[PDB]
């Protein structure tokens, strides 16, 4: 219920910076001074700014974690509100698409972590129960397609509409 | 001109060589100039960067491709088929696959119209494939969905978060998920 404590301050200060100032604001001496941790204790839980970022986004998602007739209508629900949320807080979108950029091996099981939750979110969204394997499939994706599309985003070469247009089609296209 | 084929041809032909020998890092413009035999300042006029020399040969290999028979019965198996091959050279070409990668991921605005060119073909290829003919706009749609997919999986194999089989396995479950018959 201490080191519990830590990673919220730690995690709370890197969701703050990032949504202040984006990725390039997001530095381990900033966070670690935020959060009133010593830096070797950040380094300790969190190697790099990649880390601290995607463990941030893994804890949203959780938290998002805890509506319609079809698996379509449900979904499209899903995607349309972590859209809005996307289009709510542009810099923060920033931060995490520059993450998952620069994520490594390194980084793997931070990345995992947030895979199975957003995956499970869409999957679940889609099943009546237990998702089946080819739900779990689509959410991967949808995923993909989210990604891709951040990733032109992010160079200025498509929209956060864009995105959310692509998204649709894919739902659309994969459950329609 | 006829010329101006040509300087593009060996321009092009040295960006394809000297990435797949020596990936993303090898592709340097004096080098690129040198073994395409051109001028530095005719080769930053007709391409300005290593991500327009990439995207502008991958646009080429896909026209080739285009260009040059038992094919599938269905949109899927047609679909199945091609990215069966494209595969196949992929995993064949692994610093390749590393140079276009790097080269997609770091494209930005000043490129913003190559890359949708290379989009556009790219797509309809694929798109073609399905249809055996002319696509539909969900064909076109469906193209899209498929490069997203590879793209992402591809930045998981560039920083070795997946393996090329990974990458592969990933694009035929997008196939069947998509068009699936």
């Amino acid at each position: 219920e201490a080191q519990r404590e830590r990673r919220k301050r730690i995690l709370d200060a890197t969701m703050a910076i990032a949504s202040k100032g984006g990725y390039e604001a997001v530095q381990m001496r900033a966070v670690a001074d935020r959060a009133d941790v010593a830096v070797g204790t950040l380094y300790r839980y969190f190697p790099s700014k990649v880390h601290l970022l995607v463990s941030a986004l893994g804890r949203e998602f959780s938290r998002i974690d805890a509506a319609g007739a079809t698996p379509f209508q449900r979904l499209n629900f899903m995607v349309g509100k972590l859209n809005r949320a996307m289009q709510r807080n542009p810099l923060l979108t920033e931060a995490m698409t520059r993450a998952y950029v620069f994520a490594d091996a390194s980084a793997a099981s931070e990345v995992d972590q947030v895979e199975k939750l957003i995956d499970s979110m869409f999957a679940r969204a889609m099943a009546n129960g237990e998702p089946t394997e080819d739900q779990y499939h689509i959410a991967r994706v949808i995923s993909d397609v989210w990604l891709s599309n951040l990733l032109a985003w992010l160079t200025r070469r498509a929209s956060a509409t864009d995105v959310s247009k692509r998204l649709d089609l894919a739902v659309r296209l994969l459950i329609g």
